[PDB]
């Protein structure tokens, strides 16, 4: 099996909108997603979570509730990639486009579908609805999904 490398990915949702960012360079660049990075040494999950958000969005927020995880496989690469996947509804500060993000809101019946990752499609109505979630996707590139596991947990 192979070793995994722990990601966040936060998900600024509130009753009529979401907060996406274009990503304008790096990994699934041109794709709208949540905000997140790699975890650091010794910081927690959730810190890294509440970090990657502000130095990618601007935004800070005292508390992100967890939502899910999902395990991302790439034919061709050693590592799995671990995303740990928060949210919140209550945001401080107004987004601000970083070198790794364009900010905007969608309205949530106009989630962004065919511009997200093609496993998006699966498990954000998952999170809509507050079903919490464990996944697992293996990618031959950036389009195609090989094979994938996704189940409705109690406990992320
Ligand atoms: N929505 C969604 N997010 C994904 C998928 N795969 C995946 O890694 N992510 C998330 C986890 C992270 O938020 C982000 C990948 O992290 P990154 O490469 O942007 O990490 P980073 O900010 O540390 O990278 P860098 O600035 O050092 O280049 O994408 C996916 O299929 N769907
Ligand atoms: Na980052
Ligand atoms: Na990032």
């Amino acid at each position: 099996m192979k070793a995994s490398r722990l990601y966040t990915l936060v998900l600024v949702l509130q009753p009529q909108r979401v907060l996406l960012g274009m990503k304008k360079r790096g990994f699934g660049a041109g794709r709208w997603n949540g905000f997140g990075g790699k975890v650091q040494e010794g910081e927690t999950i959730e810190d890294g979570a509440r970090r990657e958000l502000q130095e990618e969005s601007g935004l800070t927020v005292d508390a992100l509730h967890k939502v899910g995880q999902i395990v991302f496989e790439f034919v061709g690469e050693p590592e799995l990639m671990d995303v740990h996947v928060f949210a919140t509804d209550s945001i401080q500060g107004t987004p601000v486009e970083s070198d790794e993000m364009r900010p905007s809101w969608f309205q949530l019946d106009q989630i962004p579908f065919k511009d997200m990752w093609p496993d998006d499609s699966y498990w954000f109505p998952l999170l809509l609805q507050k079903k919490k979630f464990h996944g697992y996707f293996k990618f031959q590139g950036q389009d195609t999904i090989l094979d994938y596991t996704l189940r409705e947990v109690d406990t992320v």
